[PDB]
């Protein structure tokens, strides 16, 4: 068994559900941005899901990332961005503005505030449907909250569930994506290229997911997945000490998991 800096860790064979590694796997901790995995999952499971549907970037999304010093996809106010593009903006450059956009889009309600509340409700309903007992969401992006938490095991189960969707799989294994959006005047804008924050995609052979996360309370987190020898290991590390540390943690856990 490898030693990891993360205070929370879990990994399983995604195909069989068999546990490969544990470290306070059922201890509740802050998720940081890894909560976005649930946002993606809820969006992709919407009955009225239309990946080509366009969303107008609201001033609110921009003001939000600023007010919360949140990571962003740099979506431009006024631009018309598709749900697909938003999913890439959400999962690759850790776009909290993209997360807000998706929550506003798929939440039910007559105001942004109402739809955001509704969307977070759908996230919690999703957790409940998965049979989770140690996860609660109070945000669509993991932005600060004692009421926003999960566990290495719960997050891994959420990720596994999300990975059942081919679109989610395609998005999370994408290293780079350049969104061509539609401006206020109708022209096509080539946004600056988005790079997946998940360094494993290039450093770990066979890596296929899933999503990074960070926060003042959550520290450095990472939900990871990889396939080697026809075996897929999926797991989560919570509260590692740094970005390099969380990547080594994940690399060690997967290596261990494939050697078991």
């Amino acid at each position: 068994k490898p030693t990891i800096a993360a205070v929370g860790g879990y990994a399983m064979n995604n195909g069989t559900g068999t546990t490969l590694y544990t470290k306070a796997a059922d201890t509740r901790r802050s998720t940081g941005s890894t909560t976005k995995i649930m946002t993606a999952k809820v969006v992709l499971a919407q009955s009225n899901l239309n990946l080509d549907a366009k969303v107008t970037i609201q001033k609110a999304y921009s003001d939000y990332v600023v007010a919360n010093n949140a990571s962003q996809a740099h979506l431009i106010v006024g631009d018309k961005v598709t749900v697909r593009q938003l999913l890439y903006g959400l999962m690759l450059p850790a776009g909290c503005d993209a997360a807000y956009a998706l929550a506003d889009k798929y939440g039910s309600g007559s105001t942004r505030a109402a739809r955001v509340k509704s969307f977070i409700g759908k996230m919690n309903t999703a957790a409940t449907n998965l049979g989770l007992h140690n996860t609660h969401f109070d945000s669509f992006d993991g932005i600060g909250n004692g009421a926003n938490y999960s566990t290495p095991r719960d997050l891994t189960k959420i990720a596994s569930s999300a990975m059942k969707n081919s679109t989610f799989r395609t998005v999370v294994k994408t290293k780079a994506y350049t969104a061509k959006t539609v401006t206020k005047t109708g022209s096509i804008r080539t946004m600056d290229t988005w790079k997946n924050t998940n360094g494993l995609l290039s450093s770990y052979s066979g890596a296929i997911g899933v999503k990074t996360g960070s926060g003042p309370e959550a520290k450095y987190c990472l939900v990871f997945a990889a396939t080697r020898g026809g075996k897929t290991v999926i797991g989560t590390v919570l509260a590692s000490t740094s970005i390099p540390a969380r990547e080594s943690d994940a690399t060690k856990i997967m290596n261990y998991g494939f050697a078991l």
